[PDB]
């Protein structure tokens, strides 16, 4: 209880930051104070609110969080963090309406006293920014923004930094924000990880880390980018015997290192861990809920493949079902929760809860992806709900850098998926050792420019069918979209898509290869658009609906506008 106060219950003062801001814009309160608590991180020791009211009416009762500030410094190849200042608690609201709200800060302590601070008033201008990311109810294969333009997520996972910190993301993050990028994964468990609140207790959070979280949350703030913060991974609930990575022995929860469990099955049922993890996302609420920047919470990494001892299928669904429920409760901005699996085709007892907004896919698979690509998602259309294929790469033990220096492989997959009717890229492991140092932040420019300028939301896409190719010289297959408006088309080569020594194509496209016919009534626009350098290759009016496919070497993309 490093952090305990024994002194009667007193506000000693209030910071502001602007008393007027943007919609959606941060505004962020710091209330330094005494109090008795042995812990500043259990609301049963000190409970910090802030209640707001926009001029409508409406109400949010944000909770408060406890706060370290630090500078931060690289010391050669490590970050370090010096601490300035006591620390102290803070407020983050976000409002979605303009106008005027009215807030007060209300604070109770373990004693049962409560103290408050006047009523003060602040103004919200209109802003830019498009709001929080939800569902869209117009297709519920993609995201939107509350202000109705779609969220379609280009990116990668960027998990965790190397001992440097947020100074790689500095890195990383523009490289792929002016690369199309708008979406990332950030792991906030094990307790190895950058952003880990839980690194020496269950209890308590690092401050620390969660300063480091603000500032690459900041970041993407800035970028225009979305992110997926991951609660858990299943290291934590693995043991050393089983292998894969495994982090039982290490973890804060297991009572051999302080924690309430003895094993990693009773994770899903003490009451003490369910009531620490009921505090750890009420802390995640208060620090990061205001941010429209985060995309979505996930509440595990893989959670099949925690300890075969520990995974009781109607366990892991209950703890999800309640979790989720109460997470969707103290966070005055909802946003989206899901969780993963490591095996491919989910989980459905799970994936089918409601308080699951959308599902995922993990797939490391070496041969024939592109097909188990299409196979996963057209299943997963079950759901009635957004499909994001959350990893992906080959089944190589990590050589994918070694085995495809070029991004082949990532760059069949994200076309695959985005043409497939998934909610966005695929997205790639290995941004550490691949795609940044193996510069492959092209593949993603050249993507995003194709998708861009159409509104999926609108267009009724389905996946293509009803179609025949008539080539002779070459095995050319399809991957595609047919909507009200445009057909989108991804060609590949099947002898040459799956081969990765040669250098990126750059090559003439003058010859005629065959054709493809599709159902569909002319007069028809054709764009033909090369996907390694992003950029329009050729455009042809037809009256026809047999499309001529030009020559290419690996795949080429095609964009049909019904005319
Ligand atoms: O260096 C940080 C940390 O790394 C841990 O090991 C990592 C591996 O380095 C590798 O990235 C591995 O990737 C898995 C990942 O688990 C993911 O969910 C997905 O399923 O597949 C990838 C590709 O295999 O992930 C582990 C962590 O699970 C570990 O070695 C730590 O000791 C070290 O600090």
């Amino acid at each position: 209880s490093r952090y305990k106060d024994n002194r009667p219950l007193n506000i000693l003062g209030i910071d502001i930051s602007k008393m007027e801001l943007g919609r959606y814009n941060l505004f962020e309160v710091s209330i330094f104070l005494q109090g008795s608590y042995l812990n500043p991180f259990d609301p049963q020791e000190i409970d910090v609110e802030g209640i707001f009211e926009d001029q409508y009416g409406n109400q949010y009762r944000v909770p408060g969080f406890f706060y370290q500030e630090y500078k931060r410094e690289l010391k050669n190849d490590y970050e370090y963090l010096v601490p300035v200042g006591d620390p102290y608690f803070k407020i983050r609201f976000s409002p979605i309406n303009i106008g005027s709200y009215k807030f007060f800060i209300k604070v109770k302590d373990k004693t049962g006293r409560e103290v408050s601070s006047d009523k003060y008033t602040i103004y919200v201008k209109e802003s830019e920014k498009p709001g929080y990311i939800r569902v869209s109810e117009k297709n519920w294969r993609y995201f939107k923004f509350d202000n109705g333009r779609q969220f379609l997520p280009i990116g990668a996972n960027i998990c965790w930094a190397t001992s440097k910190g947020t100074y790689d993301y500095d890195v990383w993050l523009p490289k792929c924000a002016e690369n199309g990028g708008n979406y990332f994964r950030v792991w906030l468990g094990p307790s190895w990880a950058t952003f880990a609140l839980e690194r020496e207790s269950v209890k308590e959070y690092d401050l620390k880390n969660a300063w480091k979280l603000d500032y690459v949350l900041n970041l993407a703030e800035k970028l225009n980018m979305y992110i997926m913060f991951c609660f858990d991974s299943y290291n934590e609930l693995r043991y050393q015997k089983e292998g894969a990575y495994p982090y039982w022995e290490h973890t804060p929860h297991y009572e051999k290192n302080g924690g309430p469990l003895k094993e990693p099955k009773d994770f899903w049922t003490n009451n003490e861990m369910i009531k620490y993890y009921k505090n750890k996302l009420r802390y995640i609420v208060a620090r990061y809920g205001y941010s429209t920047n985060v995309f979505a919470w996930e509440f595990w990494n893989q959670v099949d493949i925690i300890s075969p001892t520990a995974f009781v299928i109607g366990e892991v669904k209950k703890w999800h079902e309640d979790m989720a429920k109460y997470l969707n409760s103290i966070d005055p901005w909802k946003h989206l929760i899901t969780t993963s699996f490591a095996f491919s085709p989910g989980k459905p007892e799970i994936d089918s809860i409601s308080g699951l907004n959308f599902v995922q896919t993990h797939i490391y698979k070496s041969n024939r992806y592109i097909d188990a690509l299409l196979s996963l998602i057209a299943y997963k259309e079950k759901y009635r709900k957004p499909h994001l294929v959350g990893e992906f790469g080959l089944d190589a033990g990590g050589n994918d850098l070694w085995v495809d220096p070029n991004g082949y492989v990532i760059h069949n997959a994200i076309w695959t998926t985005i043409l497939s009717g998934a909610s966005g890229t695929a997205m790639s492991w290995w941004w550490d050792n691949h795609i940044h140092p193996n510069n492959l932040y092209f593949h993603y420019r050249a993507l995003a420019d194709f998708v861009k300028d159409i509104n999926f939301l609108e267009e009724k896409f389905e996946r293509l069918t009803n179609y025949k190719f008539n080539v002779y010289n070459r095995e050319i297959k399809v991957i595609g979209l047919q909507g009200k408006k445009y057909i989108l088309l991804w060609l590949y080569n099947a002898k040459e898509a799956y081969q990765y020594k040669k250098d990126i194509p750059n090559m003439d496209s003058s010859k005629f290869l065959g054709s493809i016919e599709l159902l569909i009534k002319p007069p028809i626009k054709v764009i033909y658009y090369d996907t390694y350098r992003g950029e329009k290759i050729k455009e042809l009016d037809l009256d026809k609906n047999v499309i001529p496919i030009i020559e290419f070497e690996r795949d080429l993309a095609i964009k049909i506008e019904l005319l």
